[PDB]
RNA sequence: AAAAAAAAA
């Protein structure tokens, strides 16, 4: 019943998160991670629910909601970076229809299996064009590719390939 | 063109 909720605006507070998540169910605790001494926020926080059926509800309901201008990425807490660093179930999407946001991106790929974390990246002028979707399974990822890479999504043709970090790149 | 993230203070 622990949730990682990130992509937070450097000013979002534990109080604002409480007001945000409280509706999903009773909270055990909320904590926004900040730099040891400067206290500068680290752009993410833990939201601990009392009932996992609440944490799960909040995850399946408040995902992508905007706070102080930013869409929050919510996922089950998983402090071991191994999978993330190894992007095995992680795919890359290029050439998005701008009208395409996180939610839209989630719905389109969720069919292939459980996705751990997805984000359509945007900048001041919006949708920026691409994003990623980390599936819990590389079998899921394999099926996403192929069954999506190419075919037109919102008039536009998309490129779906394995993630490939900046180094490989 | 385009190639993310997470330090329980
Ligand atoms: N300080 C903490 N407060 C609340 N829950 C925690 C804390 N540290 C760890 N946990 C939870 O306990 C699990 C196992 O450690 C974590 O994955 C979290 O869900």
């Amino acid at each position: 019943a622990s949730l990682y909720v990130g992509d937070l605006h450097p000013d979002v507070t534990e109080a604002m998160l409480y007001e945000k998540f409280s509706p999903a169910g009773p909270i055990l605790s909320i904590r926004v991670c900040r730099d040891m001494i400067t206290r500068r926020s680290l752009g993410y926080a833990y939201v601990n629910f009392q009932q996992p059926a609440d944490a799960e509800r909040a995850l399946d309901t408040m995902n992508f909601d905007v706070i102080k201008g930013k869409p929050v990425r919510i996922m089950w807490s998983q402090r071991d970076p191994s999978l993330r660093k190894s992007g095995v179930g992680n795919i890359f999407i290029k050439n998005l229809d701008k009208s395409i946001d996180n939610k839209a991106l989630y719905d389109t790929f969720s069919a292939f299996g459980n996705i751990l974390s997805c984000k359509v990246v945007c900048d001041e002028n919006g949708s920026k064009g691409y994003g990623f979707v980390h599936f819990e399974t590389q079998e899921a990822a394999e099926r996403a590719i192929e069954k999506m890479n190419g075919m037109l999504l919102n008039d536009r043709k998309v490129f779906v390939g394995r993630f490939k970090s900046r180094k490989e790149r």
